[PDB]
């Protein structure tokens, strides 16, 4: 009852790590079912300042990325619900929580769990009759009120990981070949990097305005530029200082001669910006307003440069499925992204655990589809997922929203890319339909109930997807509701872009990770079972729509030649569905259409493929198929490129880490993703080790570059800004211009880290100390106008010689310092060390001095 769950809501909740390597120090977690025979050891110790709580008819539930595999307190079971959703229940042996005790329950989970993000807040009790309620302490974004910080060796993976642990010490080390760069050394400096540029000795004064020729430019995009200049305090008048703008496309020859190029002239008394077209007179615009100072002195150097792009896609991908952000922070983002120019927006608006756009006729996607919550039935909530709490939890884009959003994008330049993710990760869909199912069918209204279904009645088929979700994950594709389905939701949202000014381009299909994980190759079968794998029931276990009968038949009457080519038959079968509503261009992430024969099998005259696999697990050769094969290559790694990831080696630290341990603004900096062996030499692999890598084959070039923000731990939307900022700079930087360390690919050269010596590593090391200086001393002050709340990093320092010195990955950010335990703060000064004795404490501090970084004791 409700008093039960009230005691329940009154337990403090404590989460302890014990073991990351459980299987190192004696669990046999192979017998456990684990893959790879990999599971830890974590304690839950629930603390009770009340009243006995004796009741036995409750269940507390919790959110977890990692499954439990054994719990090691016989009064206590655990089980999965769906998803990352379990529930903690009394055994038989319960006895109940003890007055003023703590009751400690350990469990082992499988893989390990090297962050302290990995736990999720917002445990909840339940109990018959009532209401759920939170335990709490756990009601909170901050883990220190639950989770014990990590010690010792708990960061490590495995006995062997080479990673380095980041400590204002270490942290000291890795920043120590950085310096601060007179202010003279970045006069005239551009970011992105234009292709050739003439600084003069003269500068040109904006101190009392700009008088600006946007005639070019339509006015919403006109409007813009005159916002930009403003808000960096440049004053828009018609006696300033005058910027003209012209179009001339007959200028420009070759590979210069493509949308966004210009050549850009700042005289000491005027400027002229001409653009090969619009987007490139918006362009050399955002170049002035790049050189725009921080420090109020509105001068800006004399130069000639001419510059174009070297990729036509250079993207920035948002999931908001995951977790719902808000319309005002994807303005925002779309701001900064046309600042740097950037130019696409991949849109990802559903997946398992939402649904984010308004449809027309199809209520239920965002009426069920757009909410989580406590509701066993999911009739009028998906069930609730990472750790939001029991309640309504969700958010979606009106038709009207998401007009909005297409036509702010549309001033700023940026193609907006839709992606409906399928057949996989359409747990909200499906649900959703299957509500809408439910509620025509009551009615009488069959043939309305079944116009839309996304499940085949017959289908028992027992899959498991990524996240744990069983097959309603998963729509069929041998359906003709689900073409019906695809249909619909293609020609809604395309006339949304119509009325929005921006007619659809490409439509991206998904096609992600459309398999059973148990038939993986890290678990083995429970009769012959293989050593180091975990030990399951693989005999029950089925392909994706094995047992539906609808899709059996398509197999038989020849259509497909087995199960497994599903996803990629599907991808065709959508690509006509594109093509029939004027779209012209699909794209996918390449597992989706491993089994077509090439681009030439689908609909459309163009199909790209986001290519997500790693390099040191064969990436860097994998990739030439593709661009062989005609697709259109968007560089999407997530060993370098994936914004979910964690900045550094610090337990403490937000972020997934399954494709590397980190990427700093420095490391997405260093990516070459054009000669993708190469990274060999100035990157290290998920354990810290060196790699190798070559290819043989022929490579045409990359069409483009993408950073993906996946949403799973950024549930709030300042930490999507920490996630994104700064590091989506270092992607602007490397997706507009190629360096000069960015050798041309050489099929036969092989790269062998630590040992090959082919890539310029000094060069690339003062491009980088430029950038970090530039970002440093002038571009996070723009950011702090535009309110991105930005990760600010934690200063590097050392106690030597009796003085505290200290650095930064970003030289010109300030530095404090604390003697007294983090109450006094003051300013740290290079010039003129501190005289430092016993504990010291180091953060930095934004430019506008409103925000600081974590403080850290050295």
């Amino acid at each position: 009852d409700q008093q039960l769950v009230d005691q329940l809501s009154q337990l403090k909740l404590n989460v302890k790590m014990l073991d990351n390597r459980a299987g190192e120090n004696g669990v046999d977690c192979a017998a456990l079912g684990a893959d790879w025979a990999s599971c830890n050891r974590v304690l839950f110790t629930l603390s009770n300042d009340g009243q006995a709580i004796d009741g036995k008819d409750w269940v507390i539930y919790f959110h977890s990325p990692r499954q439990t595999l054994r719990v090691d307190n016989d009064q206590f079971k655990i089980a999965h619900l769906t998803g990352d959703l379990y529930k903690l229940e009394p055994t038989a042996k319960f006895s109940g929580f003890p007055a003023g005790k703590a009751v400690e329950i350990p469990v082992v989970a499988e893989y390990w769990q090297l962050f302290r993000n990995d736990f999720l807040p917002r445990w909840y009790a339940t109990s018959g009759d009532a209401k759920p309620k939170m335990l709490a302490n756990t009601d909170t974004e901050n883990l220190d009120q639950f989770v014990a910080p990590f010690t010792g060796d708990q960061w490590k993976r495995t006995k062997d990981d080479k990673n380095i642990l980041m400590t204002p010490a270490s942290r000291f080390v890795s920043n120590a070949d950085l310096q601060t760069l007179p202010a003279g050394a970045l006069r005239g400096k551009i970011v992105p990097t234009p292709m050739q540029v003439k600084v003069h000795a003269q500068d040109a004064d904006l101190r009392k305005g700009v008088a600006l020729d946007l005639s070019t430019l339509v006015k919403p995009a006109a409007d813009v530029v005159s916002q930009r200049f403003a808000l960096l305090g440049v004053p828009v008048q018609t006696n300033g200082y005058p910027i003209k703008t012209d179009i001339q496309p007959g200028k420009f020859k070759g590979a210069m001669a493509v949308s966004g190029a210009y050549e850009l002239k700042i005289g000491k008394k005027e400027a002229q910006v001409i653009g090969f077209d619009q987007a490139g007179v918006f362009y050399g615009l955002q170049s002035i307003l790049s050189l725009v100072p921080s420090d109020g002195s509105g001068k800006i150097a004399t130069l000639d440069a001419s510059d174009a792009p070297r990729f036509p896609y250079r993207g920035i991908f948002l999931d908001v499925a995951r977790n719902f952000h808000k319309k005002d922070a994807v303005l925002r983002l779309l701001d900064q992204m046309a600042a740097y120019k950037l130019n696409k927006f991949h849109f990802h608006l559903s997946d398992d655990e939402g649904w984010r756009i308004e449809i027309p006729g199809l209520p239920e996607l965002t009426e069920v589809g757009g909410q989580r919550c406590h509701d066993l039935s999911e009739t009028t909530c998906l069930l609730p997922q990472y750790g939001q709490g029991p309640d309504v939890y969700g958010g979606f884009f009106s038709r009207q929203d998401y007009i909005d959003i297409i036509k702010y994008a549309q001033a700023r330049q940026i193609e907006v890319i839709p992606e409906i993710d399928m057949p996989a990760h359409a747990r909200a869909a499906v649900v959703s339909m299957e509500a809408r199912y439910k509620k025509l069918h009551a009615a009488g209204k069959e043939q309305e109930a079944n116009e839309f279904r996304l499940v085949d009645p017959t289908d028992t088929s027992n899959t498991t997807s990524v996240q744990f979700f069983n097959r309603q994950s998963y729509l069929n594709p041998c359906l003709d509701s689900s073409q019906r389905f695809v249909d619909k939701v293609i020609g809604e949202i395309a006339q949304m872009h119509k009325e929005a000014g921006q007619p659809i381009k490409t439509w991206h299909f998904g096609g992600d990770e459309a398999k059973n994980i148990r038939l993986g190759a890290g678990y083995t079968d429970k009769a012959k079972p293989e050593p180091g794998k975990g030990i399951i029931d693989q005999g029950n276990e089925d392909k994706p729509w094995a047992k539906s009968q609808v899709c059996q038949t398509m197999i038989k009457e020849g259509k497909v030649a087995d199960m497994e080519h599903l996803p990629s038959y599907f991808g065709q079968e959508v690509s006509k569905l594109v093509k029939a509503h004027g779209i012209d261009r699909m794209q996918a992430w390449q597992d989706g259409l491993k089994d077509a024969e090439s681009s030439k099998a689908f609909a459309t005259s163009r199909v790209g493929v986001n290519f997500w696999d790693t390099l040191y697990w064969g990436g860097f050769d994998s990739v030439n198929d593709w661009a062989n094969k005609g697709y259109e290559v968007v560089v999407s790694n997530p060993d370098y490129v994936y914004m979910d990831f964690p900045y550094e080696v610090n337990p403490d630290e937000r972020g997934y880490y399954w494709g590397t341990r980190f990427s700093d603004e420095r490391k997405v900096f260093s990516f070459a993703p054009d000669n993708m062996p190469q990274n060999a030499e100035t990157s290290v692999d998920r354990d810290g080790n060196h790699f190798n890598a070559k290819s043989d084959k022929p490579w045409p070039g990359a069409y483009g570059l993408s950073a993906q923000l996946w949403s799973e731990t950024q549930r709030t939307d300042p930490q999507m800004e920490y996630m994104i900022f700064p590091r989506a700079l270092s992607v602007a930087e490397r997706s507009w211009h190629r360096a000069g360390w960015e050798q041309d690919y050489r099929a036969g050269r092989e790269y062998k880290g630590g040992e090959t010596h082919f890539v310029d590593t000094q060069a690339l090391e003062k491009d980088w100390l430029r950038f970090a200086n530039i970002l440093g001393q002038r571009e996070l002050a723009k950011l702090d106008k535009g309110g991105v709340a930005y990760r600010l990093p934690v200063p590097g320092a050392r106690v030597a010689g009796g003085k505290l010195e200290a650095n930064i990955a970003l030289p010109g950010l300030g530095i404090e310092y604390s003697t007294d335990g983090g109450k006094q703060w003051q300013r740290y000064d290079a010039k003129a060390k501190p005289a430092v004795s016993g504990e010291v404490q180091v953060r930095s501090v934004s430019p506008d001095g409103k925000r600081y970084s974590r403080a850290e004791k050295v």
